[PDB]
């Protein structure tokens, strides 16, 4: 039998880090998602995502909800990408983006949003 849930999500976006792979360096953001303000009987996942991962998500949401305007993620086309203002501006925008999806009555239940918030979870 089911335990009824209010379908609340609380999302933070923080701790930007440089991810240096062998072929590319890019910034990632820590996304922590909680389903409750309580200590017990709840879900909490921590993942790390780059901006391209958010663009993937936006596209999936657009495809699934073609009559909606999905919350925007503007970008203007080698130093600035690692600039403190650039990163902090983006962090705030990504937090706003994820909150808008989380609060939206159809977008919040999208399967790719769920995968986005949970895949490759960190301890």
């Amino acid at each position: 039998m089911d335990e009824p849930d209010l379908k609340d999500l609380f999302i933070t976006v923080d701790e930007p880090e440089s991810h240096v792979t062998t072929i590319e360096t890019f910034i990632t953001y820590r996304i922590i998602t909680k389903t409750s303000r309580g200590e017990f009987d709840s879900s909490e996942f921590e993942v790390r995502r780059r901006y391209q991962d958010f663009l993937w998500l936006k596209g999936k949401l657009e495809e699934a909800h073609p009559t909606l305007i999905i919350p925007p993620l503007p970008e203007k086309f080698m130093v600035e990408r690692f600039n403190d203002d650039f990163i902090e501006t983006r962090r705030k925008a990504l937090h706003k983006f994820l909150n808008r999806i989380a609060d939206h009555p159809t977008l919040t239940f999208n399967e790719d949003f769920k995968i986005f918030l949970t895949a490759q979870a960190w301890e």
